[PDB]
This record gives C-alpha cells, structure tokens and sequence, in this order.
C-alpha cells in the first residue's frame, strides 16, 4: 500500500544491542544512541520501486532498491553490502545484506507497515532483532 511518508521514530528497541553485535565498541555504542540516534526516514514509492532517506542532523543516507533487485548499500554500522528485497505479506518487505568485502554478523532488514499507521523497521545482526517503529508527519 501507501508506505510513504515522512515518518518520525516512535519506539526503538534494542537498538544498542545491536550495535554490540556489529561491533562497536562500548563508549561508542553509548555515544551512539545519543543526541544522533532519532532518525527521521522519508519514504517516497512508486508501484515495487523505493527511495528511502534516513538522515540525523549531520548524515543522510539514500537508498534505492526495486523490490526483487539487487542492490549495494550499507550494514547499520557502516559496512557496504549487496541486498536483495523480497515481499512476505501485502504489507512486509524482507531484504537479505551480503557483506561487499570482509566478514562479520549475518544482517537483514524488514518493513512493514501496520494497520494501525504504524511503520515497523527491524533490524537484524546474528540472533539480535532491533525493531523501530514509526508514525507519520
Ligand atoms: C526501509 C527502511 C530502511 C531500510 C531504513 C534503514 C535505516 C537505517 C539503516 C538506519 C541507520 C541509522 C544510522 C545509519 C545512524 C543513526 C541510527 C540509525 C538506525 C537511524
């Protein structure tokens, strides 16, 4: 349906977890989900087609990916992947990351977007889930 959306971050969880797993280490973990760990995500969509942008106040990111296409773009935590999207309900996207070069946790991410007006984001890093949730401006 109509995932876009200026959303604005309602719920995160486990999000420094997460970012455990990925690596980074402690006082910057702590650091991290500060005063730069609300993030706004602005969805623009047209038909299996994405633009995304997810910014803080001093870095934006653009991804772009067609639903059942290969992709390049980065791990939570900086690393350059290649992902793949695919549809497990009328309303949820899962996308398998393949790290670029290296090695390290297996992550994934999905969105979905709830009934409710709510625009779920999970996060994963081995068995570490981090879910945000948002609503739209
Ligand atoms: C469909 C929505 C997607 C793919 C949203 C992805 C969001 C991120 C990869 C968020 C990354 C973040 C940073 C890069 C630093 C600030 C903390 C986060 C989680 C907002």
């Amino acid at each position: 349906p109509n995932f876009s959306g200026n959303w604005k971050i309602i719920r995160s969880e486990n999000f420094e977890e997460l970012l455990k797993v990925l690596g980074v280490n402690v006082m910057l973990r702590k650091i991290w989900v500060a005063a730069a760990s609300k993030p706004a995500v602005e969805i623009k969509q047209e038909g299996d087609t994405f633009y995304i942008k997810v910014s803080t106040t001093v870095w934006t990111t653009e991804i772009n990916f067609k639903v059942g296409e290969e992709f390049e773009e980065q791990t939570v935590d900086g690393r350059p992947c290649k992902s793949l999207v695919k549809w497990e309900s009328e309303n949820k996207m899962v996308c398998e990351q393949k790290l670029l070069k290296g090695e390290g946790p297996k992550t994934s991410w999905t969105k979905e977007l709830t009934n409710d007006g709510e625009l779920i984001l999970t996060m994963t890093a081995d068995d570490v889930v981090c879910t945000l949730v948002f609503v739209r401006e």
